[PDB]
């Protein structure tokens, strides 16, 4: 079971991608929350020559507010696809710039949990 | 001559990337304007697979308000540096994403103007 | 016109594309002369996170066999579409790793002209 | 510990390296193997738009060749680093174009060994 405010999270990023037209471009959300409990959100930007990810998205969105360290993440895909775990690419600049950090993924029931980033590239 | 609007994005991307710690990571603001006259912001995400231009956070942010068309954009450098003309991969996603767009470079004098994305991507 | 060099690499990039099965993710082939007397070749990989075009995987190659300067580089389409362009992201690259190089593009015409790289990303 | 098939691609990879001048945007050799036993080799393009790792333009060169589904992959980084572990965009791409695909990495005791790349990224994203 996620702490409140994770759980937030998944209903803010639902909410994003709810809100906007279905689109082939801009078909994920994410959301993060910073260490002082603000939530930053945002949508990926499809592009062969590798368009920002939601979470990259969240990333930029968050530096801009001056938010410093994000304690966790989630995306959430279209057409209620629902929780969608980082990409690789993702978990790479997720560790780089917020090494502490968890991402929200499905566990092997299928429940939303919370992760340490560096779980999701092991060795 | 810019517009009043386009003055705007030069304001309000140059306020953010003032307004946030000098970082090797996040060292450039971008400002956008929607057709419908929205404004919406970003700073880039420095990394080597490739982590986002200024640009490209600000077409997240557009998309995640549904803001349709971005009309012009302007990406301001950290540290007093002023306007930055998109790179190579900024100006190809702005083509496909926004072709109606213009960007707002530096014109011979040093002053700004705003271009057809065509312009800088033949 | 078009130097016998620029005309071989049109060859070379063609015969690599025709060459392979028909791809989503294997489409163009690109090509590219070094200074010191060597022709190297590549085919993109397609992919989101912003996989590399074909002329990003020629630098790589070149890169491989410590060839230095590319002088001309060219890419092709599969399925007989002849010269594309390189993207921005490859103008952006080929700027900044060998600035002296050339690529070949279609003129106005639609004939192969081999164009200063900076004449592809113009003020 | 490694096959000797598995053996040769660090080898080649680490030739490979050790005969490029040392570089800020080359500093990194792949080398895969194919079904077929044929070995491929690439080195990175560094550039802030995300220039190709080397495992991406190893794949490229695999590509150009027909190579078809590839089995084993390394690294080898310059400045005698040895054997690095592919980073997160090319566990991705490697997933998703080679799923069969094993990466070498080091062991606990720092000695190369084969792993598949479904370890490599746990939770996976799959649409
Ligand atoms: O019947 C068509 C395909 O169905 C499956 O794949 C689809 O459904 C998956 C599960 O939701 C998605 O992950 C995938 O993206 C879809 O293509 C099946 O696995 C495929 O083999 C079928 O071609
Ligand atoms: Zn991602
Ligand atoms: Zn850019
Ligand atoms: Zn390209
Ligand atoms: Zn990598």
């Amino acid at each position: 079971p996620l702490s409140q405010e994770e759980s937030t999270l998944i209903e803010r990023a639902t909410a994003t991608i709810n809100s906007i037209p279905i689109s082939e471009d801009y078909s994920v959300a994410s959301a993060a929350l910073s260490s002082d409990g603000r939530i930053f959100t945002g949508v990926n930007v499809y592009h062969f020559t590798g368009g920002p990810c939601a979470e990259l998205v969240v990333l930029g969105t968050a530096a801009a507010a001056a938010a410093g360290n994000l304690t966790c993440i989630v995306a959430i895909g279209n057409e209620n696809r629902g929780i969608l775990s980082p990409c690789g690419r993702c978990r790479q600049v997720l560790l780089d710039l917020h090494p502490g950090i968890k991402a929200i993924v499905k566990d092997s029931d299928g429940q939303p949990t919370a992760v340490g980033i560096r779980e999701l590239l092991p060795s």
